[PDB]
């Protein structure tokens, strides 16, 4: 088997069967199913609930620098539902544990390939 970066995006970052987080253990559920904790906790980690064409469709929209001063990022014109999964205060790996916060917010993501498509996320703004 192989992964892609593209696909690894998708994985970490991309939830469209769901309109938004479906109930307040959703980060909890998320970020184990998706092997986001597997040698430590990740602190923070954003889900977007919108289809793959519209999140794909962001590399040919408004081209910014990434917050580490590459420039193949690209924020999105649209405003997008969104989850941040967002560490506990007693979350000790190898028990993870985290807040379910829900926002709607432009999103920033790197680009890479054919078709140009996300292979980052860095930021929602």
């Amino acid at each position: 088997m192989k992964e892609t970066a593209a696909a690894k995006f998708e994985r970490q970052h991309m939830d469209s069967s769901t309109s938004a987080a479906s109930s307040s253990n959703y980060c909890n559920q998320m970020m184990k199913s998706r092997n986001l904790t597997k040698d430590r906790c990740k602190p923070v980690n954003t889900f977007v609930h919108e289809s793959l064409a519209d999140v794909q469709a962001v590399c040919s929209q408004k081209n910014v620098a990434c917050k580490n001063g590459q420039t193949n990022c690209y924020q999105s014109y649209s405003t997008m539902s969104i989850t941040d999964c967002r560490e506990t205060g007693s979350s000790k790996y190898p028990n993870c544990a985290y807040k379910t916060t829900q926002a709607n917010k432009h999103i920033i993501v790197g680009c890479e390939g054919n078709p140009y498509v996300p292979v980052h996320f860095d930021a929602s703004v």
